[PDB]
This record gives C-alpha cells, structure tokens and sequence, in this order.
C-alpha cells in the first residue's frame, strides 16, 4: 500500500487542514469529481430516446447497478439506487408498513445511526408495532450478541442493524442474530454505510436480506444504494415508481436519476478497487486485493492513535471494540466536546463535535459535554496522527 | 426576446438533432453544468466544520431555497429540498397520515402525473380515504372548474392537483375550486412541474398550501422542491429529519444535501430570469419580465406549429385547452406513436411516444398505438418547427 499515491489522487489535500473527520464523508478523489463534471453534461435527460446521450444515460444507469453490486457480492438485478441511504431507508420501512402494524414487532439498535432507527419509529407510530432495542454493553460500547434470542420473537417482522458503528467504530457481529431472525420470517436490514469505506460486505455469505451504503461516505457523490440479496423479495414490495410499467430495481425508484451523480458512483468504486496498484483481476477481485491492502495500512495507522490517545492523560475513550473500522470517539476531561473541536479547528485540524447519537446518551457522555469524534481515511498518515496528538496533549 | 442568443447557451444546438422533447426534460444550458462542476468539487461533505468547504454547502443550500423561492413567489423558510418532486411528494403523502384516512375523502387529478397521484393512492390504502377524481372533459381535454363544487365535500381533507398538463398542455383553471377546498379545512397540493419552464406560478396569489417544482424540467440538475405558503402549515406535518434539532424547512429533508446539484438549481433560476437579457430588478422582478417574453415567443411559434399540424389530416390533436403551455399530444391515424418517434428520428427529430398517462389511458388514445408528445423548448424555432411537420407528412 502507497499512501503517497492515494494522496495524489486528492487535489483537496494539503490546503491547510487535517482532515480526521472521515466519519462525516471522506474527500472527493480527483477521478470521481472530473467524471461527475463530464457526466453531469453529457447525460440525457432520460434513459428513453434516439439521442446519443439517452444511451448514454442508460449506459450508465446498468454501470453504476454492477458497479454497487460487485462493491457487496450481489446481482445489478437487486440493487436499488436513491438519492441516500436515508431516503431508501425511508421508502423501505412505507413500504413494509404491514409488518410494523398491530401485533407485530419491529427491532432497531441502539448503535445505529438515526437513518437506520428514525423511519422504523415512525412506521411503528404509524401503524402500530411494538419496538425493541438492541442494547450496548456500557462499558464496552458493542451490542453482544447474547441478548438476541430474548428480542426476537415469533412477532418480529423487521430487524434494523448497522454492521459498524460510525461513532465508536465497533464491527457488529450478526451472525447469530440473522439466523435467529430468518427462523422467524422477519427481514434483516443491514446498514453497511458506516464500513463500506473500509470493510467489503458478501451479501451472500452474511445472508442480510437488505444492505444499504452511502457513496459519500468514501468520497463518492450523494448517493445512496439498497441492495436486495434476493431479487425475488421486491415484488413482494409495493412499487413506488412514477413508471407504471416499471420491472427490476425500477420499481423502487422515484423520480428522474440523477446520471452525472452515478457515473461518479462508478468511479468512486473503481478508486476503491484501485487502492492497490497492484490489483488485478476483476473488480470484484480487485476490490478484495485493495481493500485488505487499505486495511493493513489503516490498522497500523490507527494502532498508534489509539496507542497515543491512551497516552494521553485527560483523553477518555468511549468504549473498546474486539473488531474495528478505524473510527473512535472520546471525551477530554473538563473540556466539551465543541471546545476540543474549536482547539483544534484553530490549529488547522478538522474532527467532529459528536451531536446526535443515542449511544452516545446512553453512555452517559452527552451529560458531561458531548463527545469528540475522528476516523482515518485512505489518505491518512502517521504525521497527521502526530500533529492530532500534539493539538489533543495542547489541552486541560 | 432573441432566441439565436438563447440557443447560444446551448452548446450541442445546430448539430443536426431538433429537440421537440422537452417534456422529457430541456437540454442543461452550459452555465449550469458548469456550476454543477465546480461546486460538486468544491462543496464539503456537511454544512459543520471549519473547513471552507462546509461555508460553501450551507451557502448554496440557502442560495437554493432563494432561488426556488424567488420562482414561485414564497419565503425561503418554506422551501424543502430534494432529489425529485415525486420524493417530496411521496414523503408529504406518507406525512399527511390520517388526513388520506377512512372517512375522508382524497381528491387526485387525471390530468395529473403519476408524481401527484401515486403517494396519495398508496396513502389511501394504507390509512383508509375514499380516492375521488377530477376527470377531465373528453372533448377538451380540460377539468372543468363546475365539477369541484361536487366533488368537494365536507370530508375532503386533501387535494393534489397540476396546474397545467404535461401530456396535454392544458393549463388548470384552480381559481375557484382553492376556495371550496380551503371552505372545508383542507389542503391543496398543486404539482408545478409541468408549467414551470414557461409560467410563474405566484403562491401568495393563488393561495395553493403547497407547490412543487422540478428543475430538471428547465434544463437545471435533478432535483425537486416542495414550497409551502404557510410555514405553519409546514411545521404540523411530522419531522423526518435524522437531526433532532431540525428548524424549518430542515424538517423534512432526509438525507445528505446534494450541494453540487443545489448550486446548480441555482445557476438554472438565474438562466430563467435571464431570458430576456435586457429584463431590470431583482432576480424575482426578473422572472416575471424574461418568462413573460418568452412565452410570448414560444406562444407565436406553438401557435405556428399547431396550425401545421391541424393541417395535417392523419395527425388527431388530443384535446382543445382555452389556456395551453407549449406542449401537445397528437395520435397518427393509423400509424403507432413507435413508428412517429422511429421516422422523426431517422430526420434527426426528437419527440416522446407517451407512456403511461392516466388521460390519454382514459381517453383511448392507448388502447391501440398510442400518442406522441412534443413540447417546446426556450431554444425552439419555426424551422424547427416546419422539419417536424415535413417528417409527419411524409408519413400514411
């Protein structure tokens, strides 16, 4: 791995700041930007037509679904494209308000962003299931896997996991879990978009029925992906299309696509399938070889944060994971979380004042003043760890 | 009004291709690609931090809600952003709850897009209401404003309708019908979309609670908004944002922000406006003088092309509005709408065969063959116009 090469890759580098706010959205690679900028103007307003730019918006369309599906082992036939995770989070759980209706239950975790818990509240509300949590071991920030067999039961119908958590950077284990869940006929959604920089999901050895990721979440444009494992189970949705006529992963989506956005969804996958220069073989394979080569990396990288944050006698970690993405959360002893951040605003680095995470109030840290948050990305150095330390050691 | 200046802005324009699809969506002028390319580069991953970038994306996203709001007359703060008005309008639909609930009544519009339709029948079955139609008249092709005082009643709760048709052309008379509608506590819903490109609708005018438009239409990026008259009216429908401390129109907006794409929207009000080089005043003044001017143009070379093709004896006009946009639908006696699109475009001609409109469904028009559709553009001429006609003729 030649992190010097992936930092050319990054025109937004070197600018004057540090950028450990990975969580938030890692940079916008140079060959992502140039190919939103070209598509964007040579894209047809529409898929239909004569036109030479209707073919190549449909062009594409079929590119950015097997580019997605390769990215989680599945069929372009599966994966549904939107605007974010959110919104097909949203649209999934309208979709499913049968199963959050009376009698039922629907279970979300406590870990998880608000996108993957918010939209099954509300159907809850609306319809009528009883919700369960999952719960975090306090003094450890993970959701053990132990506690399932007591949530699920023969009225679960819905089960809303993450498979990392963005804030204290834990992997979820889910195995037991997905067994459990399938044994009872409820659907398994899994949020992938805390990990997808990092981490490749196998959508069929993981066996989620439904995994969702966010492209802006390793540079890639705005745009969110819901991936089906199964094909089949889409019909068993109730269309959304404007199209009446609509057959695939175009039943699920609503509204005009936005081309220029998913040609730069392709390429940002290709930047990850090109971590390594070294890759060859399909993108699928390619994927594997960079990813695991980024992995290293990142696990050294994040080893001496994490070695160099414990050194440092006012910084509180917020929980221990036994697996990682390399993103952690702490809290500095008398000094709130959105002071840190300005400290270290001021001296050219970017983290990320922690607001809304349920985790984080359960842990009791929103009480004191709030969490810091940081994460790596595929630019990310020893230096810039260095000079993070140096800020952090700076404070009361 | 100069349209060999508009065309200008048009880059592809004199390369043989005749755009009569607007329809479908204009051609993107080069200003607005542009903007899209710089500010997707450009714009940061939130609107926190103190990174420039993060200035940038809040920066456009207010720009976005003035330039939106200048197009429809309202106040910024009641401008809801998102990737499609079909989103926006499913989103509302699903917010409305039991407002689309057994014993009320939801009134739709056949003239209308499936957009304005579908969230509010799928809302109806989830909840309950009895789904009434506007129909139009068979003849005319137009809703009748006698038939409201009828159709409303005092369990109406809800009414989505457009203000002009985007298979027909004709443009909806609302005047009345607003006040019977708001005379029983409802709520109108008025789909823009379609007239966009060519009329101003002023909301403090016609009184419509919420107003939808899409970009896309007039060449802008893909992405639609949601305007509310009344920021009240807003706030009583349930937040879905993941930000619990959501203000406004923040509230119902899920998802990251598409900030290349909202400076875009920018960039393509400020096309508008500018129409008519020489219009004076703000960018809302503006508006009002460029739109005025070219539909005045459009109008001449609409009436130009619809004489021609009433001189055409195989070609069937679908309807006779008192008031049309320039947009037509047309059936080919004997002849299927596939075989008008394919001879149109072995003459470098671009028109829609129209699929999947509830009116020409009703009508008959699909029953057998099917309809083309064509609609001007800013960029239209009457040469143009004539290489359509001599295409038709040539067919029978």
């Amino acid at each position: 791995y030649d992190v010097a090469r992936v930092r050319g890759l990054h025109p937004s580098l070197g600018d004057g700041w540090v950028h450990f706010d990975a969580p938030a959205g890692m940079l916008i690679p140079d060959s992502v930007a140039t190919t939103v900028s070209t598509a964007f103007r040579r894209s047809g307003a529409s898929t239909v037509g004569a036109h030479p730019s209707a073919r190549r918006s449909a062009a594409v369309l079929d590119a950015a679904r097997e580019a997605v599906a390769d990215l989680v082992n599945a069929d372009p036939g599966g994966v549904v494209l939107g605007a974010d995770r959110a919104v097909l989070l949203s649209l999934l759980a309208e979709a499913s308000s049968s199963r959050a209706g009376l009698g039922y239950e629907v279970i979300v975790s406590r870990l998880d962003d608000e996108a993957n818990i918010a939209p099954w509240l509300r159907a809850a509300h609306r319809y009528g299931a009883k919700v369960k949590w999952a719960e975090v071991d306090i003094e450890t920030g993970e959701l053990p896997t132990w506690q399932w067999e007591s949530l699920i039961s023969k009225s679960t119908r819905l089960v809303a996991v993450n498979s990392a958590s963005g804030t204290l950077g834990g992997v979820t284990d889910l195995r037991a879990m997905t067994k459990l869940v399938h044994d009872v006929g409820a659907l398994v959604v899994v949020d992938h978009s805390a990990a997808a920089p990092y981490r490749l999901l196998d959508i069929r050895e993981t066996d989620a029925d439904v995994v969702t990721v966010n492209a802006h979440a390793w540079g890639g444009p705005p745009i969110g992906a819901m991936v089906f494992r199964d094909p089949s189970v889409m019909n068993s949705f109730g269309s959304v299309s404007t199209n009446p006529y609509a057959t695939g992963p175009a039943r699920l989506e609503i509204g005009v696509h936005q081309f220029g956005l998913l040609a730069g969804v392709v390429a940002s996958i290709e930047y990850l399938a090109a971590l390594d220069e070294s890759a060859r073989g399909s993108r699928r394979e390619r994927l594997a070889v960079s990813m695991q080569s980024a992995d290293a990396y990142l696990n050294r990288v994040f080893d001496y944060l994490m070695v160099s944050l414990r050194s440092l006698p006012l910084v509180m970690l917020i929980g221990r994971p036994e697996a990682q993405i390399p993103v952690v959360s702490f809290a500095v002893h008398k000094v709130p979380a959105d002071r840190v951040v300005q400290r270290l605003a001021d001296n050219g680095i970017l983290a990320i004042a922690n607001t809304g995470s349920r985790v984080l109030d359960v842990l009791g840290v929103n009480d004191v003043g709030g969490a810091v948050t940081v994460g790596l990305a595929h630019y990310s150095t020893m230096a810039e760890v260095d000079q993070l330390v140096r800020a952090l050691a700076s404070l009361g």
